């Protein structure tokens, strides 16, 4: 398993795609542990046409989306590593979310960073928490638990 | 006590496609809300969550709580006024206690029923339920702030 | 009933021109009752009008002639999504179509569509739209099968 | 006073994108008829979805670009070019009869619209003509639009 | 053949919605010039933003446009209309010079490209040419690219 | 006249709008000599969906045009300074481009870094030249002419 991933990579794992694909690039990840991945923020995505008009704020739910596919990634890879036949098997679904912390708004020029760490693992029920990040500054923090599910 | 989209546009300074009520069919100030979103093939969101499988984004559904907990905590203090709404901004601080339990898919009627948990000045706390005919498909608490707009 | 998933194996239109979310009620060669719901999240909106939602007349007609083609689809070779895949509709004649109130975001437009006359590919159906019990719009519509 | 750009368009009709289906006016007769003409490109987003792999102009889009094309020629039959007075209008399709499509419409095509008055009183106009594509007819319509101030 | 259409073109050329600039194909001459063209309506998103009450083609779309013309060009000279191969082949423009806009387009115009092979050695090929509105030379620019497998 | 502008500021200016603004932060300005400004790309952009299937890449022709706006940015305010007023009674219009050559492709996660210097200007007519960079590496060069007019 590689520490490094580009979207090429992403592509062929998460099920996501446009426009709810909001992972560009994995920097770091140690398998059951952590993964440390981003998605640039630019104007030029539809989302900001209404959040909001002359005030482009990136969604916070949208930070919380990003932070959780971003799990779902390492959740799989710990499980399968990079195997994109059974990547297209499975889907990573949210069962609940806790302690979301909204502390800095993000905003286009931005390069939204995904730190989260493993707090629990067992199977395909996966426990994960951290922060979203830009420029060393924590702008929102989260704990979720997801499950590894069948598509089909 | 109801308010159709041409209200909630006068209200929220939310727009396409990130404004995701479309109608308020309940509404008692400092206490509760009912609103709803109507959930069809034909939304963007679908393109990608996800292919082959059209799934309304569990975040979404929060943000529609979220809306609707703006909506009433705004109209609880100052009524349905769309002067005053363009200098005031209602931005969320904390979200707990999130869980889905079905999911919502195109022809889903998402029904938000949000409660006014506590409040103290600008801060309000709200919180309650996603509901697909009459069934409880997701919960969650919400913190917000309200402030002058920038 | 047949849900997104099944129309989807019928029906080769796609977004954002697949008009009806679910199948409520099929009768082969005689009538099918279906519905679509009307948000504000539909880019459809941007343009029509700004600072006034109205679903477009014509795409609720568009949304009839879906519905029906569904009907044709299903009576002629039952549901059959190999057959189905290699098929398109095209639009014939319309005709005696009013609108008596608009629609709007937060509207279940539900379809209501009974067979005509039909021959091999070519269908005639004629009904009504409605929202909350009330006719909001009638129409009759011709549509051919073919393949692609 | 006979030929108008999307810029006249845009300051007359009321639609927008993705919802102004016509680009050009070629010829305008007031309280009688009007030739306009809307450009068919691949690049549109209605095509991804009717049809993949197959892109055809649906037919009822047609339709609402003859009504569009209507309804320039009755708001200027009525106030002439007035930009402040159109503002606040809108417009509501009122009835839709004997359209027949006879030619699919394509990525490449001019789509010209060609409407004659056939019966108007007040904000009421009935107009009805054809679509044409190389000078032929691929659509034939006939319908009634009421112009609305904004309320 | 000397005349492709949308459905030809989809099949040559790996470009898709929004990025896709030729609706159809009006004269072919392997190795040595091609003819073809986009419609230009309002209905484009990019209108959405270039600009605002000022509908306005970019300029560098138009070079996009006749880039696109180009590679179906030395595409065909090379393999004629092979669906097939195409999906193998990828055509990368490495320079773009001399350009130069003289007429603003806008909807409504039927942007013609006009081009022809500069020169072509091995698998670089150098093409050149107008893009033409109703007649007028409404831009022109030259481009090289290199052919290579996807 | 300030060195940082961000996208709340080049909304301002430009008369650019979704989906054709295609600058996000402006992170160095002198005065009719150069800019320094970037643009963030992320997948989660519309035109990724045609270019290409599968494999996302930023097209070489917006990486100019992104290059003419921060020129054009760069001359408004030289002309200017910070005017919303006047900014909005004007449009750009690209007259020429030349020696433009495109040596890495630009993928999801790059940041687009444009450095662009004042060539030649006079009146409305400005010529400017540079390089668009991802990570301090040279991904694409050119040279473009544009003039700034009255919307009229
Ligand atoms: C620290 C912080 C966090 C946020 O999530 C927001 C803001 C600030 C904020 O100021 C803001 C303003 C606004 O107009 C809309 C928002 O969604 C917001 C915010 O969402
Ligand atoms: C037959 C064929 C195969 C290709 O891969 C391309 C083209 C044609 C092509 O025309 C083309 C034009 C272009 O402007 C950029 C491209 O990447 C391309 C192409 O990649
Ligand atoms: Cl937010
Ligand atoms: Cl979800
Ligand atoms: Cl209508
Ligand atoms: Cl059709
Ligand atoms: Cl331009
Ligand atoms: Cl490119």
């Amino acid at each position: 398993l590689q520490s490094q991933f580009f979207i090429e990579h992403i592509l062929q794992i998460l099920p996501h795609r446009y426009p709810m694909l909001l992972v560009d690039r994995i920097t770091e990840l140690q398998a059951n542990q952590k993964i440390v991945a981003y998605k640039n923020i630019t104007f030029n995505e539809d989302v900001f046409n209404g959040h909001f008009p002359n005030k482009p704020i990136f969604p916070g739910v949208l930070i919380v989306e990003g932070m959780a596919q971003s799990g779902g990634f390492l959740a799989f890879t710990s499980l399968w590593g990079f195997d994109p036949e059974i990547a297209k098997t499975k889907i990573v679904y949210f069962m609940t979310i806790d302690k979301v912390k909204f502390r800095i708004p993000v905003t286009p020029g931005d390069r939204l960073e995904y730190h989260l760490e493993v707090l629990k693992h067992k199977g395909m029920i996966w426990q994960v928490g951290g922060t979203a990040q830009v420029d060393g500054k924590v702008v929102a923090e989260a704990e979720l638990k997801a499950m590894i599910a069948e598509r089909e």
